[PDB]
């Protein structure tokens, strides 16, 4: 599923990501834009042989099991493939754990390099939320 910007904003808000650990909704939308282009089916191999999955590009070394990442923790206790559903529930639940790990949203490279420090509210502008 490729989400519309406001569509994703509404789904993330419904799932309680808006202001979660202090990160306003535009932060999450901005992160999803640059991680996945709002595409639930996005997958990307990392240098270390791990792969990032879904709208928030959740990694197979720590968070989900993909069956091919040596040393996998699966701290979210899910198959990585569950993170590719058109229903974002598993991705959000897992993202809540990630953002609570101590580094906040800095865990998302794309957030740190493309969203942090910018007018992230722009990402929810026009949305009926
Ligand atoms: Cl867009
Ligand atoms: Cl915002
Ligand atoms: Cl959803
Ligand atoms: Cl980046």
């Amino acid at each position: 599923k490729v989400f519309g910007r406001c569509e994703l904003a509404a789904a993330m808000k419904r799932h309680g990501l808006d202001n979660y650990r202090g990160y306003s909704l535009g932060n999450w939308v901005c992160a999803a834009k640059f991680e996945s282009n709002f595409n639930t089916q996005a997958t990307n191999r990392n240098t270390d042989g791990s792969t990032d999955y879904g709208i928030l590009q959740i990694n197979s070394r720590w968070w989900c099991n993909d069956g091919r990442t040596p040393g996998s923790r699966n701290l979210c206790n899910i198959p990585c493939s569950a993170l590719l559903s058109s229903d974002i529930t598993a991705s959000v639940n897992c993202a809540k754990k990630i953002v609570s790990d101590g580094n906040g949203m800095n865990a998302w490279v794309a957030w740190r390099n493309r969203c942090k420090g910018t007018d992230v509210q722009a990402w929810i502008r026009g949305c009926r939320l």
